[PDB]
C-alpha cells in the first residue's frame, strides 16, 4: 500500500546559483539555529551543481549543508561553511549536531574555519586552501571527524584536544594535542605518539563511504558507495567512483505525520528510508529486515522512541546502510535504543556488511531520557564509522538518575569494526566489547561527571567502570588512538581506577592509550588494567601507554 518518492518537505532548502537571495537567506537559519543546542526544529542546505559566490555558509545547531553533485567539485563555494563559537564565548566545546558533505570550497582568506566538537561530520569535501580546526582565539574544542576529503593545504587543529581522520588527503597537518589519529590518509603526520601525540596507520582495514542525495541531472537520486578494503585516499578524484545509484522514487520519504508502522510496513513493502529533517516519536521500533536497506537521514533527522521501545533495529541482513540520524531517548526508560542483529545470531556479513555510519545517541539533554543500553551491535562484521553516543552532561533533565544510562556501546558480534567511537559519560561501562576480533581505530571518552561518590560507581574490586572494557574470554582485539577523560565535577575526590579494561593475551593488543583528568576533578590510578601512571596535578597532563600488553 505505501507510495515511493515524492516530496522532500519545507525543511529541506534546494538552493541554486541563481537562486535569489543566498547569504541573507542561509543566514535566517543560523540566526534561530546558531544557540538552539536543543530546539526541535531541523535543517539541511542542499546545493545543485554550478559554482556559487560571495558567500559564507555559517552552520548552527542541527544544520546539516551539501553539495547536490556526483563528486565535491561539481558545487563549488568561492566562500566558506563556517563552524565558529561566538554564541558559547569562544568554547567550542558545545558545538554537536551538524555537518558539511560533497563540496569544494575556495575559503575567502584562504582557510575555512570549521571549529566543532562531537557529532560534526565532515565528510567528501574539497578544501582548496587551509583548514583551521580551532574558534578565533584558540578557545577549547573536542572533535571531531573527517573522511574522505581532500585538504590542499594544512590542516590546523590547534586547540583541539584529539581528532579523526580517514581515507582523506592532506598537504600539511599543523599540530597534536592529545590524539590526533589518521588512517589511510595521504600526507598524514608520520607517526609519533606521545610526540606528538600522532596515531598513524597506513590504511582502513574496510569503509564505505556514507550514501548522500545528488542531482544526477534533473533527477533526485541518491548514490551508495561500495565498500574499500585497505583504503587509502579519497574515492571520488579519479573519475567515476565506486557503488550505486537509487532513484528517489525507490525511497520512502518520511516526514512529520509518519507512524513506525508505516515505515516498517515500507521496508515490508520493498522500499529504503530517507528521513526529512523532523522529529520522529515512534511507539513500536522502527525495524529493517530487508537486505542492502538504506535508512538516510537529513537535517540532523531525529528518532524518539516512546512507551520504553526500542528505536531502531536491524535483522541479520546483510548490507544495511543507516546513516546521518539521532536517536534521543525518551523519558521511559528504554531498554535498547539501537540494536543490530538480534542476541546470538552467528552468521557472516563479510563481503556485504551492515553499517551505523553519523548515528548519533543522546540521552537527556532536551528534558529527561533514559537508557539502559544504547546501542547493541549483535551482527558479524558491522561498521560503526562516526558514532558520538552521549549521556547529556549539560541541559534540561539531567540526573545522576533523571537520565541515567548505565551502558552505551555494547558489542557481541565478531569481526565488528568502528572507526571514530566517540561514548560519554555513562553511569556503568561507556564501550563493552565481547565479540572476537574487534578493531578500533579512534576512541574519545569522557566518565560521568555527576558520580555523587566513590561507592556509587563500585566495579567489584575495581574502582569505577572502564570506558573501555574487553571481556576476559576475549581471545582477539586490537584498537588504535584511545583516550578516557575524567571530571567529577560533583566530587572530585573520586578516584577512576582505569580508562581501559582487557584481558592479557598475545592477540588482545591496544596502541596509544591515554587517560587524562581535566583540572584535578578526580583522578585516574591507572590507564588500563593496573598498568600505566595515575594522573596527578590539577594540570591536565595525560598519563600515556604506547603499547600493551
Ligand atoms: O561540558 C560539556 C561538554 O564538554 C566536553 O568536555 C569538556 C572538555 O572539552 C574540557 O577540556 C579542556 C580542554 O579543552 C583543554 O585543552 C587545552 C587546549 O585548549 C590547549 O590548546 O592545549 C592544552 C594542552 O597543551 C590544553 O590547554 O584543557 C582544559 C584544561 O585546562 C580542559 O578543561 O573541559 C570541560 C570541563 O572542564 C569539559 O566539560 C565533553 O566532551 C562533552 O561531552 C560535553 O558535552
Ligand atoms: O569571511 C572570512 C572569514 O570569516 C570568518 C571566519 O572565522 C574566517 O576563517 C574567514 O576567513
Amino acid at each position: 500500500e505505501v507510495v515511493g518518492g515524492g516530496d522532500l518537505g519545507p525543511n529541506v532548502l534546494v538552493f541554486d546559483p541563481s537562486t535569489p537571495d543566498i547569504q541573507g537567506k542561509v543566514d535566517e537559519v543560523f540566526r534561530k539555529q546558531e544557540s538552539n543546542q536543543f530546539g526541535t526544529d531541523r535543517y539541511a542546505l542542499m546545493f545543485k551543481p554550478g559554482t556559487y559566490n560571495d558567500i559564507n555558509a555559517q552552520i548552527g545547531f542541527y544544520t546539516s549543508i551539501a553539495g547536490l553533485g556526483l563528486n565535491p567539485d561539481d558545487t563549488t563555494f568561492n566562500g566558506d561553511v563556517t563552524v565558529d563559537a561566538g554564541w558559547f564565548d569562544g568554547n567550542a566545546t558545545q558545538n554537536f549536531w551538524r555537518s558539511a558533505e560533497n563540496l569544494a570550497l575556495n575559503p575567502v582568506n584562504g582557510t575555512n574555519r570549521w571549529a566543532v566538537s562531537q557529532a560534526a561530520p565532515f565528510r567528501r569535501m574539497h578544501v582548496k586552501g587551509g583548514l583551521n580546526l580551532a574558534p578565533d582565539g584558540y578557545g577549547w574544542a573536542s572533535g571531531g571527524y573527517i573522511a574522505d576529503s581532500k585538504i590542499d593545504g594544512e590542516v590546523g587543529p590547534y586547540s583541539q584536544q584529539q581528532w579523526y581522520t580517514r581515507d582523506s588527503s592532506v598537504g600539511g597537518w599543523g599540530n597534536g594535542v592529545w590524539n590526533m589519529t589518521f588512517s589511510g590518509v595521504e600526507g598524514a603526520p608520520a607517526q609519533s605518539f606521545p610526540e606528538p601525540p600522532y596515531t598513524t596507520l597506513e590504511t582502513t582495514p574496510v569503509s564505505r563511504e556514507k550514501p548522500f542525495l545528488y542531482l544526477d541531472g534533473d533527477d533526485y537520486k541518491v548514490f551508495v558507495p561500495a565498500k574499500r578494503t585497505n583504503a587509502r585516499g579519497t574515492s571520488w578524484g579519479n573519475g567515476t567512483p565506486e557503488g550505486e545509484s537509487l532513484p528517489l522514487d525507490q525511497f520512502y520519504v518520511v516526514k512529520p505525520g509518519a507512524t513506525a508502522e508505516t515505515i516498517n510496513a515500507a521496508v515490508d513493502q520493498g522500499l529504503h528510508l530517507l528521513f526529512t529533517p523532523g522529529v520522529y516519536h515512534v511507539d513500536q521500533p522502527i525495524e529493517i529486515d530487508r537486505a542492502n536497506t538504506v535508512a538516510l537521514g537529513l537535517g540532523l533527522a531525529t528518532i524518539i522512541p516512546d512507551n520504553g521501545v526500542t528505536a531502531l533495529k536491524v535483522g541479520d541482513v546483510d548490507g544495511v546502510k543507516v546513516a546521518g540520524l539521532l536517536v534521543d531517548a525518551g523519558p521511559v526508560n528504554s531498554e535498547t535504543l539501537v540494536e543490530v542483529g538480534s542476541d546470538g545470531a552467528s552468521g557472516d556479513h563479510a563481503a556485504n556488511p551492515t553499517s551505523l555510519q553519523d548515528v548519533f545517541v543522546r540521552i537527556g539533554g532536551a528534558g529527561p531520557g533514559k537508557a539502559t543500553t544504547s546501542i547493541v551491535v549483535n551482527s558479524n562484521d558491522t561498521i560503526i564509522d562516526h558514532t558520538w553516543v552521549w549521556r547529556a552532561d549539560h541541559g534540561e533533565g539531567v540526573g545522576w538518575e533523571t537520565n541515567r544510562a548505565d551502558y552505551g556501546v555494547h558489542v557481541k558480534g565478531d569481526n565488528v569494526l568502528a572507526t571514530g567511537l566517540f561514548v560519554e559519560h555513562f553511569n556503568k561501562y561507556d564501550v563493552q566489547w565481547s565479540g572476537e576480533n574487534g578493531k578500533t581505530i579512534f576512541y574519545q571518552n569522557a566518565k560521568a561527571y555527576d558520580a555523587p561518590d566513590q561507592a556509587a560507581i563500585q566495579n567489584g574490586d575495581i574502582k569505577g567502570y572502564a570506558a573501555y572494557k574487553v571481556d576476559d574470554s576475549v581471545t582477539t582485539h586490537e584498537g588504535w588512538g584511545m583516550g578516557s577523560y575524567c571530571y567529577f565535577n560533583v566530587n572530585p575526590d573520586i578516584r577512576q581506577q582505569h580508562g581501559f579494561q582487557a584481558p592479557v593475551k598475545p592477540g588482545v593488543k591496544f596502541h596509544d592509550l591515554l587517560v587524562v583528568s581535566l583540572g584535578g576533578k578526580g583522578q585516574y590510578e591507572h590507564v588500563i588494567n593496573d598498568i600505566g601512571d595515575p594522573t596527578s596535578g590539577d594540570t591536565t597532563i595525560p598519563s600515556q601507554v604506547v603499547s600493551f600488553p
